[PDB]
């Protein structure tokens, strides 16, 4: 592990490390929900 | 080491492996003596 991080070195094998797993996600399928707030906001702040 | 393994494969930690050292070094400055080995050969093999 030594002789391997001297080919490589320091960075490598710390950046390489795994991130993603398949419980993190997030979904947004909702317009229906987004819309709604969106014209109320409209319609109590419109000027021009 | 067993993710390091993991990501760059079998083959190249093995080939990475060192093979030059400083005392295998082979030196040849002598033509004086391979000169005159060659003519002899020559002159004892002429036939063209």
């Amino acid at each position: 592990i030594d002789l391997v991080t001297a080919e490589l070195g320091s960075d490598w094998p710390r950046l390489v490390a795994p991130t993603f797993d398949a419980r993190k996600a997030v979904v947004f399928d909702d317009r229906w929900a987004s819309a709604r707030e969106d014209l109320v906001k409209l319609w109590l702040a419109e000027e021009g």
